[PDB]
């Protein structure tokens, strides 16, 4: 009996003295590149990236492909020199996986399980009443690029995808204010922002309020999200944290974030209350507030 009872959110797992963090997910992004990235690249940052958010430095990745058998073999060689481009920036070794090819007519599923080691677990679950609610960057640049991109929308600057690992935002943030003062974490993937906040205003049993002013969005997603009819609160980011700090440590850490590359725009856009525990409030700029919820459904079909 070795787990957790057998059969059937990275998973933690007690090995001795540490803890071992063990992640997996499949990504179908179509078209396979994107302005930012590619399906590679994706691969390894989701992975690294769930790994960041649990506390866990990753220490291997495992990658399985499932391509179709009119793939161009040029297409293949590109996205195996962005993933071995992308985990050299963590860095952390590929250091096994699975190839398959199907006649059907697909062109290329990639999907990377990883390993990390948490020496300080940090989980949804750990936010406190009056800790300061931060993300590293601008919201839904990920999700509305793609989009955009699918649609023919078009900017003067280009619209990318943020996609990349930041194991090294996280590390930046623990290196200055400790992993002690890191209450909880999320990977803002699936579902977005809004569902993030409130997996760990659920998991923590803590309400959260958010300045929606604070939220920091680039003009071009939010002009293609208008577009689109979609919030950028609600799709999928790949290149961001979101981080709840203690908060006598909130300015430190915003200020670490700022200091590495890619959280140079990160913000402070709330904080954790004890009323409507479990749920997020929205301080509208308009006027007002409302709350926050995940995406009344339909994923935004193959981004991730």
């Amino acid at each position: 009996i070795k787990l957790g009872a057998g059969g059937e959110d990275g998973a933690t797992i007690p090995f001795g003295d540490k803890h071992i963090v063990f992640t997996i997910d499949g990504h179908t992004v179509k078209p396979l590149f994107f302005p930012g990235g590619d399906i590679g690249r994706l691969a390894v940052s989701g992975t690294v990236n769930d790994l960041a958010v649990m506390g866990a430095e990753p220490i291997a990745l495992a990658n399985s492909m499932i391509i179709g058998e009119g793939l161009d073999m040029e297409v293949l060689k590109r996205v195996l020199k962005s993933m071995d481009e992308t985990a050299r920036e963590v860095p952390v070794p590929i250091v096994t996986g699975d190839t398959k090819v199907v006649e059907d007519k697909i062109e290329m599923f990639v999907i990377t399980a990883g390993i990390g080691i948490a020496e300080h677990p940090v989980s949804d679950a750990g936010a406190k009443v009056g800790d300061a609610v931060l993300v590293s960057g601008t919201i839904g640049d990920h999700g509305i690029a793609l989009m955009s991109h699918r649609e023919g929308i078009a900017f003067e600057t280009e619209l990318k995808s943020d996609v990349a690992p930041i194991w090294d935002v996280v590390k930046a943030v623990a290196e200055t204010i400790g992993w002690e003062n890191i209450h909880a974490m999320k990977d803002p993937t699936r579902a977005g922002l809004s569902n993030a906040l409130n997996e760990i205003a659920r998991k923590s049993n803590v309400g959260i309020l958010v300045r929606e002013a604070d939220i920091p969005i680039r003009p071009e997603v939010r002009a293609a999200s208008e577009m689109l009819g979609i919030s950028p609160y609600d799709v999928a980011n790949e290149g961001k944290v979101v981080m709840v700090v203690a908060r006598e440590y909130a300015e430190e850490a915003l200020e670490a974030m700022r200091k590495t590359e890619k959280g140079r725009n990160a913000a402070i856009i709330g904080e954790v209350i004890a009323d409507y525990r479990g749920k997020v409030l929205l301080e509208t700029g308009i006027g007002g507030k409302r709350f926050m919820e995940p995406p009344e459904g339909d994923p935004v079909p193959r981004i991730c």
